[PDB]
């Protein structure tokens, strides 16, 4: 049996209403309603791993577990393996994979983050999963962020204590939030952003709807406006909206938004709006392709319809030579010239670099860099060629050229990060000298830049 160099990933996400589902949500697995959807042909091959993210969910982990076991079998005729459950509250993540995959998947991690402090500590957060499969780390987050049209600023501050404190993926990796962490990360849930038009455009909005003509909404749908500016979810994907806003329904018919302002919704107005998303971040050079992103039509127990998306996604195999893992390939190196850090900070101390990398046996630290002056102010750290000769575990193309290097910026100091990045050993050449670059962040916001040139020397 030859080890897969690509799997496809269903990713769902559905906000129940604290209702049970209806006796079928079969269309959700099979991404069939609005939007992008899944050829019929399709239909019964079964996608290498589910990850179904739920909010307000009233089921216990094992009722839904039944359910999504028998609904998968009944697709597919394939008895799923749970890799993963974790649910805060009522918000839920659960991980199935084929069979076959079982001793591919190891080093499986689940967390939770509780957003807010008192008065908004109880309900919100996220649950998140990760694991490798292979040699290829997957991780998974599923959020249901603060509610209200006027709670942008609320959303954005609960994405980022998410991406701060969720424990998941490599300790080892200890500079590196989440954002940087996986080969794969894709985050979803309720992130109940909405679509910021005037209360009185209720029927207006409705009726854009009704046409199929989302453009003059998707304009004011805060997530993309917010992403646009740079104040949320910098660096993440998503895939174009193409399916009727999923939120807010009238229960038990598709036929009706309920939009207008309730005691039960604290007197505030629900105008149409795409709550339920999927978003995701591969590192550079790595397949992923977006193959559905869209709504059922026939789940209606919730005031949410039900979002799904797949992807193609690429993987590598556990690589084995005669050397690496357990020593080092002499045959390999990784070197890098007329190297510069660029960093936003006002603060002057001095800095070094920290390689972080599963191709390496253990991180590495640079020397200190030289400080200098950018011609508009900024902070310029120079390491020309003063940066180590890195020694990969394994000098083979077919492994190295599919790694990454970790970069993280480090004070002398203190020894916190102000910025991390990530470079792919993807080049077009070996033995030549080709530009390289990352953006770098903190705590998830734009901290500097990395660039310089590389040159990697592999076993050809
Ligand atoms: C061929 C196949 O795998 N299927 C799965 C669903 C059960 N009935 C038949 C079709």
């Amino acid at each position: 049996q030859p080890e897969p160099d690509m799997i496809t990933i269903f990713i769902g996400t559905w906000n129940m209403g604290n209702a049970p589902p209806p006796k079928k949500i079969t269309s959700w697995f099979l991404s069939k309603g609005q939007g992008k959807t899944r050829d019929d042909s399709a239909d019964y091959i079964p996608h290498d791993i589910y990850v179904i993210g739920t909010q307000e969910d009233p089921l216990s982990e094992k009722e839904w577990l039944e359910i999504l076991k028998h609904s998968l079998q009944e697709i597919t005729s394939v008895t799923f393996k749970t890799v993963a459950i974790h649910t805060l509250w009522n918000i839920r993540i659960v991980v199935l994979a084929k069979p076959e995959h079982e001793n591919r998947i190891s080093h499986i991690c689940t967390d939770n983050v509780k957003t807010g402090i008192a008065n908004t500590l109880g309900n919100k957060g996220a649950v998140g999963v990760s694991f490798m499969f292979n040699g290829t780390s997957l991780g998974f987050v599923n959020s249901h962020l603060t509610s209200g049209s006027e709670k942008k600023l609320r959303r954005n501050q609960n994405y980022m204590n998410i991406l701060r404190f969720l424990a998941l993926g490599d300790k080892k990796l200890s500079p590196f939030n989440i954002t940087h962490r996986f080969t794969h990360l894709f985050w979803f849930g309720d992130l109940n952003y909405r679509v910021d038009l005037p209360t009185w455009e209720a029927e207006t909005i409705i009726q854009k709807i009704k046409q199929q003509q989302y453009a003059d909404l998707l304009s004011h749908d805060q997530l993309l406006t917010e992403r646009r500016e740079q104040k949320v979810f910098l660096h993440f994907e998503e895939e174009e909206i193409t399916f009727a806003p999923t939120y807010r329904f009238e229960r038990l018919t598709r036929d009706k938004y309920a939009y207008t302002k309730q005691k039960a919704t604290g007197m505030k107005y629900n105008l149409p709006s795409w709550c339920d998303r999927v978003l995701w971040k591969s590192y550079p050079l790595v397949h992923v392709v977006c193959q559905s992103y869209g709504s059922t039509s026939d789940i209606m127990t919730s005031d949410h319809s039900p979002v799904f998306a797949t992807f193609e996604a690429g993987v590598t195999s556990q690589f084995v030579s005669k050397n690496g893992p357990g020593t080092v390939d002499s045959q390999g190196q990784i070197e890098f010239l007329r190297c510069y850090a660029t960093l936003k900070t006002k603060s002057q101390t001095k800095f070094y670099l920290e390689f972080h990398s599963s191709c390496l046996e253990s991180f590495v630290k640079s020397q200190e860099g030289e400080n200098e002056e950018g011609s508009e102010g900024e902070l310029v750290v120079k390491f020309g060629e003063t940066l180590p000769k890195l020694k990969p575990i394994i000098s083979d193309p077919e492994y190295l050229l599919d790694q990454h290097i970790l970069i993280s910026i480090k004070s002398s100091d203190s020894d916190e990060s102000y910025g991390e990045g990530c470079i792919a050993l993807r080049l077009e050449a070996t033995e030549t000298q080709l530009p390289i670059y990352t953006p770098l962040t903190h705590h998830g916001e734009l901290t500097g830049h990395f660039q310089g040139e590389i040159k990697l020397q592999t076993s050809q």
